[PDB]
Parts: structure tokens; C-alpha cells; sequence
């Protein structure tokens, strides 16, 4: 038995985490605090809404008065809440400083002021390290954020490290690569590709890597870090499946029992030239974490989910996404 | 780069004041605008002697005050960011002021730069405390951070914002991380000034815990020289560690001072206190030495003698700063 406070639970990874957690732990309870902003989708958890072990609290993690009350009553806290739209972070960084930095600060304060013994897991990104042409970053390498989004995520990581040592908290930090799977919004590469291909639409590919991690595997890692991770430690999480968009697309089509005629290579486009790579040996060695699904198995499960849940993504797709020739406008 | 106008934040502080005096003294056609909120660590007397110089102007305000700082940032050619809440113990007691000044303050200044003067030369001044403890060896700019207090955590958070903003808005900015400064104008509460003052009064010397804490000691003037070098020749998006290579335990520092002052090591009495303080801090400053040719102009031996002398000759300064404690 363990009561968990999951922030940003109405989002992509948060929802997957909550469903997984309640399914694997009959006696656990979850309180989901989500502000219902960018990326949130109540539909993600509508079938669990009334499960007695689940409670939804609409609010901002930056709301100390509200957050302290929730932190006071749980055994663990899994922090997924954040603003993560890069281009949006470049236009209006304020949004990111508030949710990513102030929000994490507020959670840390509520934890050390109300319940310093609570188990805290801070979820972060592989983007904090910046790009790398060859090799992979370990948790002992410096950070080099290239956007307000990653800079604010990086800033939040630093506060967690500091508060943990200052107030002797029981907190760990996780950093993962690109997630894919159920409940990911339609314009993301993999979902967009599956949707468009099922509709016989051309899949653009600008000018012929990134590590791809099946969301459930990320979820399993977080669970492991929650129950066995050591305080004051950062844990990189990666599947070691670095592929280019063309590679991803070719595999999706194959697994959809199709041909590659849908691939339309157009002229190249800006700022998609960087490689991100995480060395996840630490978590492998210490917590024995290993991916449970291969890229093929994860994509196959992702294909099946999107084809059977048109009810979910359909309301979310616009016109850019279903457009015959989107690479033109 | 001649005729350069500078906005110095936190200029009413220990390092800030030393920096301002040095720069105005060294560059006859430069100008300085000092913005300081007059909070902890502030002392107007530090610059009372040049406060009327035509090239100097003081502005009372917080760097977190966007409307006020934006106007100053727009008209200068360089920004040296020193302002910050830098007291470790106060940060543990009440971290809020540290989040505000260190994180919010830096964020606001960064916004002023990107929006009103993206071409200004910015130097963000930070600390060796961001890397945390290290038993053996030294940290390079390529090593992870591991702040152990709210003070160093918020300073570390500020460093990260600077890196991200610089790459996002193509700014001309660098970060500096130095070790323990010592020298003229440091408050009596600090180790070296306190030891000198106590010793000059035949009073016993309070060392903390066991005084085995290891720190690199950098003469404030060598630190400002390093800052000047980074300002004028440092590369954007680069971090520069600054260390003297004078690592000593607190006990060692005290014994040195006593010897040079003519007192006995019997005045030494360890008092116990050690919450959020760390055993050893050590920075590898090879980068700045190799690229910018920076090296300490004074050894610790020469620096501590200049310091001892300054305090004995300037009681007028620390007199009203000494409390009952
Ligand atoms: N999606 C990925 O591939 C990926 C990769 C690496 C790291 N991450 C990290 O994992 C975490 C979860 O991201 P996600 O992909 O599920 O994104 P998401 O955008 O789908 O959802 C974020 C959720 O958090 C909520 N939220 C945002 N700010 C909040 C605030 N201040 N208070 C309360 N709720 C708030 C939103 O309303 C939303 O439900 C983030 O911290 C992100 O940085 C995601
Ligand atoms: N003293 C050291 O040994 C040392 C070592 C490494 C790094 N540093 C760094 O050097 C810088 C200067 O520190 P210092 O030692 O002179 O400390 P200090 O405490 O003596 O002075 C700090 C100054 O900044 C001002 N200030 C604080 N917050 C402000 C805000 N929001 N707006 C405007 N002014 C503000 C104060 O009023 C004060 O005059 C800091 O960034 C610190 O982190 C100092």
C-alpha cells in the first residue's frame, strides 16, 4: 500500500503511468494534480475517473496552499508536470519558468515544510545535456540546455539536487529520451505517421538520430526508481534505439503491413539536425532496469492502439495533419 | 573596446565594490552604473570615495525589477552580474529570497538583454559551490553540478538559465565560477576578516567544527582581473572556472594569519557548527589560463599580508560592522 501524488497526470506519460500503477498495484492510491493546460486530455483517464483509488485535483503545482495539502497526505510524489513545447518556450519563456522552475520549487518547499520523508521522483529530459555528435552523456556530465524549455527543466533539476541535500529529502531525478505509445498527441512523429498512413496520405520526410523509448518502458523505469532509486541520484533512461525519422517511418509502414510508396522526400527544413543521446548504464547496473519491448514490439503496440482508438485522436487532429501536401503549407 | 560603459549589478557588495574600483582605476574612459538593492552584504561606504566621480552612477533597485533594469541594460556595452543573495546559512533558513534574487533576478536580467540589448557583453558571476563536494581532484567546466544548499542550488539554476538563453537568443555571454574570495571590504563575519580582527584584540579564534574544511583562497583583486579578462576576451557560451591553486583547511588559514600577526596558536578554539557546509571545494581553472592567459598576480602568502594590512589600517570600515557577536 502506497498513496501517490502524480503531477501532470492528465498528460501523455502521466496518464500512462497512472493506468499502469493502478493496474499493477491493487492497494495503491493516486491523486492526480493537473492544471489542464497544454498537452492535457481528460479523455486519457476517463475510464478511471470514478475508480475509488483515483482522485483528480485540478490545480497548479505552483499553488503552494493547494499543493501542500496534497503532499501532506501521500507516501510518494511522481513529478511529471511541466510546459514542454520548445518553440513556445522561445516565444514566451515566462510560461516555462513558472511551471518548470517555480512549480518544482513549490513542490520541493511543500515537501520539506510538510513531509520531508515522502519519496520524491523528479521527471526530467535528455535535452538538459544539449546535443552530442558522438557518444552519450552520463549523469556526471555538465548540462548545456539550448532552449528556455530545457534550460528551465535543467534549472529545476538543480533545485531538486540542492533541496534534497539541504533538507535530507528522499528524492531522485530521472532523465529520459523520446517517448512514444498510447495517448501521445497526433502531431508527434509516430502518431502522425500511423494516422496519415492509415488514411493513404503521403508521409513527408525532409531531406532523408533520436532515441525512442516505449512509454510503458519509461513508466516501468520510473516505478523502479520510485521503489529502489537512491536519494540524491540522477538516473538516465534510454532504450538504445537511436533512429532517424526515415528509419522510424520505414518501420511503421512495414509493421502496418504496407509498402513504402507513401514516403515523399521533400526539400530540407531548419533546426532538425541535432543528436541527443543518453548513457543509461547507471540505472541498468544499480536497479537492473532493461527495456521490456523492442522498438518493433513498441511500434506494433502503438499502431494497434491508434487504429482501435480513433475516438481518442480524431478530435485532436486538425488539417495540417490530414493535409495531402503539408510540406507546402 | 575602449570607452566601454558597464552595468555592474551588486556593486555595493564585497566583490562588486572591488571590481568597480579596479575597473574605474584601470580604464580612464570607461563608465559604471551600479545597480544594487542595498540588501544583505551591501555597504555604501565601500565606494564612498568615488561615488561622486563623473563616470560612476548608483541606482538603487532590484535586478528583478524589469522596468527599472531594462532601461539600464539598453544603454550599456557590457553587463557584469554580481548581485545575489550569497549567504549559505540564510539560504537554508529561508530559501525564498535566494530563489528571487538568484533565479528570478538572473532570469529578469536575461530577458532585459535578449529583448533590449542582445548584443551587450554579458558576464554572469557564479561560484565553485555549484559543483558540490569533492574528496580528491578538481572539477572542470564539463562536470555535472551538485549544489548542497539553497544558495548554491539557485546559483546553479541561474547558470543553467544563462546557458539556455545565450544559445536561444544568440547572446554574447559567458559564466565565471570562482573560489573563496578574501581581501579588502569583506565583512567581519567571514573567516579571514574575523580572524584578523579577533587576533588584533587578543581574543580567541572561533573555528568551525574541526576546521578541516578545504577551500581554495583567491585574492579578490585576482578574481576581478579574471572577470575583466573574461569580459573583454572570453568566448560566448563558455564557462570559466577561476581558482588560485591555494587550497587550505580553515585551520591552516587561521594559523598562517596568527603567525604573520605575532599571536600564538593557543588563541585557537574550535566552535561547532556544520549543517549545509561541505568538506572540500576544488576547481580546475586550466581553461581560462590556457585561453585567456589568466594567472594569480598574488600568492596566498602575498595576498593574506595585503589583507591583514588593509584591515589593521582601515578599522574605520569594519568598526560599525562588528556586532556583539
Ligand atoms: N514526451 C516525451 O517524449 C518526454 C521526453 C523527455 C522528458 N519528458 C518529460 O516528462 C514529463 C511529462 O511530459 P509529457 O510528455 O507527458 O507532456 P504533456 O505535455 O503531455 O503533459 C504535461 C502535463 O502536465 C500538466 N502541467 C503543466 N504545467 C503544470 C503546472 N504548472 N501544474 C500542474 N500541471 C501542469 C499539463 O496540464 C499536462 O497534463 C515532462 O516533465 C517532460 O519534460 C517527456
Ligand atoms: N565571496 C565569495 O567568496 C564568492 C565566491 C564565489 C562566487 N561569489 C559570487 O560573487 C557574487 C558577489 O558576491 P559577494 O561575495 O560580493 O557577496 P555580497 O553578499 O557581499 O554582496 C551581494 C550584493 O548584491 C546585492 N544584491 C543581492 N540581491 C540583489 C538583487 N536582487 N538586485 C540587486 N542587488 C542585489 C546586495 O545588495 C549586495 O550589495 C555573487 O554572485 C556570488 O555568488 C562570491
Amino acid at each position: 500500500s502506497m498513496k501517490l501524488l502524480v503531477t501532470g497526470g492528465m498528460g501523455f506519460i502521466g496518464s500512462n503511468f497512472i493506468r499502469y500503477i493502478l493496474e499493477k498495484h491493487p492497494d495503491w492510491e493516486v491523486i492526480n494534480i493537473d492544471k489542464l493546460g497544454y498537452g492535457s486530455n481528460p479523455a486519457n483517464l476517463k475510464d478511471l475517473e470514478d475508480d475509488p483509488r483515483y482522485t483528480f485535483v485540478k490545480g497548479d503545482v505552483a499553488d503552494y496552499e493547494l499543493v501542500k495539502e496534497l503532499v501532506r497526505k501521500v507516501d510518494g510524489v511522481v513529478h511529471l508536470a511541466a510546459e514542454s513545447h520548445v518553440d513556445r518556450s522561445i516565444s514566451s519563456p515566462e510560461i516555462f519558468l513558472h511551471s518548470n522552475v517555480i512549480g518544482t520549487y513549490t513542490l520541493l518547499e511543500s515537501i520539506r515544510r510538510e513531509n520531508p520523508e515522502v519519496r520524491f521522483v523528479h521527471v526530467s529530459t535528455d535535452e538538459v545535456y544539449g546535443d552530442i555528435l558522438k557518444g552519450s552523456f552520463t549523469e556526471n556530465d555538465r548540462l548545456m540546455p539550448s532552449s528556455p524549455y530545457s534550460a528551465t527543466k535543467a534549472a529545476s533539476d538543480m533545485l531538486v539536487l540542492g533541496w534534497t541535500r539541504t533538507y535530507n529529502l528522499n528524492a531522485s531525478i530521472t532523465r529520459c529520451t523520446n517517448n512514444y505509445g498510447p495517448y501521445q498527441f497526433p502531431e508527434k512523429l509516430i502518431p502522425k505517421t500511423i494516422i496519415r498512413a492509415s488514411l493513404g496520405l503521403k508521409i513527408p520526410i525532409y531531406g532523408t538520430v533520436r532515441d525512442w523509448l516505449y512509454v510503458e518502458d519509461h513508466v516501468r523505469a520510473i516505478e523502479l526508481v520510485l521503489l529502489k532509486g537512491e536519494s540524491r541520484e540522477i538516473y538516465n533512461i534510454s532504450a538504445g534505439e537511436e533512429k532517424t525519422n526515415l528509419e522510424v517511418v520505414k518501420i511503421i509502414l512495414r509493421l502496418m503491413g504496407k509498402g513504402e510508396e507513401l514516403i515523399e522526400l521533400v526539400e530540407d527544413r531548419p533546426g532538425h539536425d541535432l543528436r541527443y543521446s543518453l548513457d543509461s548504464w547507471k540505472i541498468t547496473r544499480d536497479l537492473k532496469w532493461r527495456p521490456k519491448y523492442t522498438f518493433d514490439e513498441g511500434i506494433k503496440k502503438t499502431i494497434d492502439w491508434y487504429l482501435k482508438n480513433e475516438w481518442w485522436w480524431k478530435p485532436l487532429v486538425d488539417e495540417r495533419i490530414l493535409h495531402p501536401t503539408p510540406w507546402k503549407l
